[PDB]
């Protein structure tokens, strides 16, 4: 199957999708792409709320039973949010990577990071995206 890229997303070449959901907030999880390739997803490590993070920085990793692969912050700014869901139900980034599936939130303080109109440059449209993939 082709894998979904929704078109109103932002993304990284390394599988993570960028959605503004706010004027200074993004959520942020793993493509469809990502999911599949990962196989069933039985662990999340996400960062503690408050947590601040660089552009590309590790902030987490996600596991299956076969691979664990890191998670990088897409734009800097602050993690204010996490998806709770994930502890009990891993699988949701398998079953809705772009719902359900969600990791997190980063907030942006356009003072001490880029604002978001900034951040946005640096990510690939849903074309740039599907371009990358194998």
């Amino acid at each position: 199957s082709m894998s979904d890229i929704p078109s109103d997303l932002h993304y990284t070449a390394e599988h993570e999708w960028i959605r503004r959901s706010g004027d200074d907030t993004v959520r942020v999880g793993i493509t469809d792409y990502a999911q599949s390739a990962l196989g069933d997803v039985v662990f999340v490590q996400l960062p503690v709320i408050g947590t601040a993070v660089t552009a590309g920085e590790t902030f987490g990793e996600v596991e299956s039973t076969k691979s664990v692969s890191d998670l990088y912050a897409p734009i800097s700014g602050k993690v204010s949010e996490v998806n709770s869901d994930l502890d009990g139900t891993p699988q949701l980034v398998n079953s809705d990577p772009y719902g359900a599936g969600w990791l997190l939130d980063i907030q942006v303080d356009s003072s001490d990071v880029a604002a978001l109109e900034s951040a946005l440059t640096t990510l690939l449209d849903a074309e740039a995206y599907r371009g990358t993939l194998t």
